[PDB]
């Protein structure tokens, strides 16, 4: 001991050689600096009462990390405060813990007993057993007994065959239950809590950790429940994996489902711009690549592989893993080794098996203001999954351009609902009105359901990206009765404009006569639009009664017909133009600008504007749109050049099924896109858009 | 020649040195490549048609960059490609201007050629006469008569004779036309056009610089218009004074009452938090150090002073002035010279003699993210002055926690209203509803009248910096008929806190029941509130009718009575929470929150929320509030701490006219601020809040029991 996270070998790796490398002394001295600090309070250890954010609740999370942290610090510099330290809180534990029932402030969720929920149970363990496993040592029989029988033993417990409602789980909380417990298991010698760990507690691997790796992942390494949650399965899923590599290496974990977890590491950092996850599904904004699960499992990965590459990326994080592993790294910046991470466009397989739908991440242009376009065409990802089949969101220029809302939820932060997912969570946040994809009849995909949801993906057409353009298609048949939607999205190069402009094209048809919403949540101030608003006479009413309308001020109505349309808006040093034209044999067709804030007397949600493009008593609408980023406003030097789009308009004919864009450019130039849904590459269309035959082969064709 | 704002002597120096300075070399380089980019595009003169932000605007003011630098590159490098650029764009525009008349694009300001607005033809005649003077001495003297006779007399005969309204003028538009035609005197040698820009066209001296100079500066150094101004008429005032030192030093502008132009420049600096500009009165947000003419301005004071603080700045900057006086800048940079700027808590008098109020700058805590508070007691301002007397804004954390709005204007964006002042400007950024200060019965300070407003300043009663506390404390008794208020604002360093605290007092009298709103406008996201909000039933209506009012909706309104309230928002990775009671016979109290966005048809306001304290049918009230930001947010590593409050109540009573304020703590400790309104150092007062006696000496004490 340790030989868990951290070996014997690590360890004396680590004490001779941790001083020479800067990246890794800074990290190492501000974790002493900061635990000498804590350790000045004394060793408080209060009884469980308060919820998420809490005092009880941020003090055992100070508790475990302190454990851990005074554990590495005793076999690193010999120092006997460190064990003195780590003993007497994990004592004070094994006191507490046998007399503790439920918590006092539990939820909805499965409740803790140091903690409002089990979740944060288990990440105290795979904290605290870490700081055990590196303080045995220098503790007698009596200690290991005391500390052994009082908390990590009854703990295990607790978490394992006490709750097979959370252990049996193929989630998240599943992940961090098997860890917690089979991280316990390889410390304490405990072959019973391993084996049920990996196998589930029945030992037939229906569920546990082996089935986790294999039905939480596609082979793509992509994370089912979104990258957020990715980014935070990514602890227990490659620390687990570590004790098992380091107890068990005939087991060659990191060699499972063809490398699976190395796979899910490298698929991390890609599900990320400007070092900022994509807030899809529940997720967080300020969550980015300096988190701790990647911190970690990125010196891991490049122990194992030697990719110079993940340097960058650690680099970027200014964070290093204090374990042998993040030693590795340390040493192999210092000698100067980093080469830069590719960033790539990429489809991302969804589901097992990687035929579950998609996500699309195309990528265009050089360095980190580069512009990314993401497409949610993936199945439901459970609990924390939105009601939103072929979203997109957009970024450009260091920004997010065009948003997807994330969770309604402030981590921490105890008055805000013991930082729990709030009631708008629900009611707001998952909602298909809150995102930027089709709504029918104001009733959110697969009405809200999601049991329904889960049962269903959308089905991927086309994925393509080329240096001339990008493109990715998707079918949704299943989110409402009668309704068949299908989005194509592109990013098309066009030589003469400054930069890359994104093509949309959303086809809807259906049974009955219907209405059909499709937002835009933008990021900017309005500069202006081509159509006229609608006096909203002194007066905003709420946008809807359900399903997320019940949210929305609406601002203006603009009524719009047959020719395409403009907004144009200003972010820091860029404008955006977004042009738009819907073809529809309905001539209701309205611009809501709508705002959020509506039955929200709590305020828990942000400031938001939305364009949403409502079409009524419809049977059939294309959706065609122009984004197009422009011109340079310099506010420092007082410049500006570029400001008005160079779209001159926008037009849409479909015939016998096939689509045809036609984007006029202000210096007479054209971009003609062309769209067959025939997956033959070699097959010719023909499509007369009026005047002028277009002629074309494959899925796709785009002409400058 | 060049003999302006280069001189032959600094060429020299510059062609000797320049690429021995890292950051200076680099600066100069990538102008030479700009330039080279710009000149392979040819000799782009077009026909005036486009308003501010428009394609011929920015055209032309390309042009105007273009002949400056290009005059330097020739002077620097010798490569006469240069000079035959400026040459050649200086011929094209000589060809074109004879025969121009009033922009077809004007709007309400005095026309003028080239531009849109008669300013831009100044700025654009500042630059391009430097170009020209770099050139000059490389030319046949058929170009130069060509030159001066087809743009720059009659450009000059334009802004000034042509142009009286505008030379004349005691304002920041006077500056920039004087500074133009003067420089243009002193390059072509016309004594004329010197003299009547230093004394005005009929050269009494009742007009012209020497009269903006004594008028338009505080003894301090403060420039009425307000800081975003001042940064702005700063360039055409240390540039003609920079061209009035390098043709005739008889003249000593840079001593000339009292050195008022050095103080200037300090006092420029001394007006920013974390490198941007205080945004009270007409000003835009996004306006920092960096501008250039700070930039310029810093490297002419550090050249006459030494003074090695200013190169602290010049590295915040991140930007260099391409002249003698950036090298000297560079070169001490370089030798390791830089020494950190003392920013500091400041008064700053307002009006000529510093009499007409003050702006009030406190500053306490370490480092470049300490809080500062500004407590805005001027005079008007003028035409950009906004109706805000006694209003306060708050910075903390290296953020603006407590808001002014600035100006409703998107810089040179053409499609707003040509970068122009926008509808909105006039009634919803001017009024006082839409500032951190006092509103009774809905209308605006002076009932937004600038003709009244002009009449008038605030009293300023007491300004104090100690390592204790700071206090800044002034009377309105002008704003409204039969209304006088006082408002008390302190920064308070309470030791067993994590950060200051800010305590206000505002108190006011009418001699009529009146209605009595208080705004704070707050940057953040609101976490929670102690009182109650009403169903709102999803609907919101227009605030008010008039004086800024019709641009807020209506969010919730909550009671109040007379315990106090509290208002908890979280900004990054702090927490800030408005403690706050207000005394008054009235029982008719009530929170507003409020949001921005009513009449605004062409979308051109910002999204904003309000907090307004609203006392109904009182004569009598005072507005007492604590702000204190507490706690950490770490959205990285996932941590919180201290995210509640630790304020437990704030009592407040007065007697005899004067105030004592308790913030009880939930330590059990309590901050008890007293004020007196006597200036009287020694008087001893004594104040009864129910048995308990506070007793003190002078106009404010403030004891951490
Ligand atoms: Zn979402
Ligand atoms: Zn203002």
């Amino acid at each position: 001991h340790p030989n868990l996270i951290v070996t014997e070998q690590d360890v004396a790796n680590i004490a001779a050689s941790w001083e020479s490398y800067d990246a890794y002394a800074e990290q190492l001295n501000a974790d002493k600096t900061n635990l000498d600090a804590f350790m000045a309070e004394g060793v408080v250890v209060p009884m469980p009462k308060d919820a998420g954010g809490g005092y009880t609740h941020e003090q055992h999370k100070r508790n475990y990390k302190a454990i851990r942290n005074a554990g590495f610090l005793y076999q690193v510099t010999g120092d006997e405060k460190y064990l003195t330290f780590a003993k007497d809180l994990l004592l004070a534990y094994a006191k507490m813990y046998p007399s503790l029932g439920e918590h006092p402030n539990r939820k909805e969720q499965s409740p803790g007993r140091l903690f409002w929920q089990s979740l944060n149970e288990a990440v105290w363990l795979v904290y605290s057993i870490q700081g055990y496993d590196a303080i045995i040592d220098g503790l007698a029989a009596e200690e290991k007994q005391e500390i052994e029988s009082g908390v990590f033993l009854p703990m295990a417990k607790f978490l394992s065959v006490e709750s097979p409602e959370t252990f049996n789980k193929i989630h998240n909380l599943g992940t961090w239950a098997v860890a917690a417990v089979g991280m316990t298991g390889y410390v304490l010698g405990n072959d019973e809590l391993v084996e049920i760990s990996l196998m589930g507690l029945d030992k037939t691997g229906k569920a546990g950790f082996m089935k986790q790796l294999d039905k939480l992942f596609s082979p793509d390494g992509y994370y089912t429940e979104g990258p957020y949650y990715q980014r935070y399965a990514l602890m227990p899923f490659i620390w687990f994996a570590k004790a098992i590599e380091t107890n068990e290496p005939e087991r060659k974990i990191f060699e499972y489902r063809n490398n699976i977890l190395l796979k899910a590491v490298y698929t991390t950092i890609d599900l990320s711009y400007a070092g900022y996850f994509f807030p899809i599904n529940d997720a967080l904004k300020d969550k980015g690549i300096d988190t701790v699960e990647l911190v970690h499992a990125l010196a891991i990965v490049y122990s194992i592989t030697g990719d110079n590459t993940l340097l960058d990326i650690a680099q970027e994080q200014g964070r290093i893993s204090l374990t042998g592993d993040g030693l590795k790294v340390a040493k192999a910046v210092g000698e100067g080794l980093t080469q830069p991470y590719n960033y790539r466009s990429i489809l991302l397989g969804d589901g097992a098996d990687g035929d579950q739908g998609a996500l699309s991440i195309h990528r265009l242009g050089e360095g980190h203001n580069h512009m990314a376009l993401v497409a949610k065409n993936t199945s439901q990802g459970m609990g924390h999954g939105h009601f939103d089949k072929l979203n997109w969101l957009l970024y450009d220029n260091g920004n997010e351009i065009v948003t997807d809302y994330g969770a309604a939820r402030y981590l921490n932060v105890e008055a805000k609902y013991g930082g729990h997912y709030l009631a708008e969570n629900n009611t707001w946040a998952k909602q298909t009105i809150a995102h930027n994809t089709l709504v029918v009849n104001e009733q959110s995909h697969f009405y809200g359901d999601v049991t329904t949801a889960d049962l269903h993906h959308p089905e991927v057409l086309s994925f393509y990206s080329g240096e001339d353009y990008q493109l990715s298609s998707a079918k949704e048949a299943n989110a409402y009765d009668g309704v068949e939607f299908v989005r194509s999205m592109l990013l098309v190069n066009v030589p003469s404009l400054e930069h890359p402009i994104v093509v949309d094209v959303l086809n809807v048809s259906a049974d009955k006569a219907s209405t059909f919403d499709l937002p835009l949540y933008f990021n900017g101030q309005i500069i202006d639009f081509s159509f006229k608003v609608k006096d909203n006479k002194n007066v905003m009413k709420m946008l809807g009664k359900r399903n997320g309308y019940q949210h929305l001020w609406l601002r203006n109505t603009a009524p719009v017909g047959d020719a395409s349309e403009r907004a144009t808006w200003i972010l820091d040093d860029r404008f955006y133009s977004y042009a738009f034209v819907t073809s529809t044999p309905s001539k209701k067709q309205n611009v809501l600008i709508a705002e959020l804030g509506a039955n929200d007397p709590n305020y828990n949600l942000r400031q938001q504007q939305v364009l949403i493009r409502r079409v009524e008593k419809a049977k059939q609408a294309s959706f065609v749109s122009v984004l197009e980023p422009h011109g340079k406003y310099d506010g420092s030097l007082e410049t500006t050049s570029g400001a008005y789009s160079n779209v001159k308009s926008v037009k849409h004919v479909s015939e016998n099924g096939k689509d045809v864009v036609v984007v006029d450019l202000k210096d007479g130039s054209n971009v003609v896109v062309a769209l067959s849904y025939n997956a033959n590459s070699e097959q010719v269309h023909k499509v007369n858009a009026g005047e002028e035959a277009i002629e074309w082969k494959g899925f796709s064709s785009v002409v400058v």
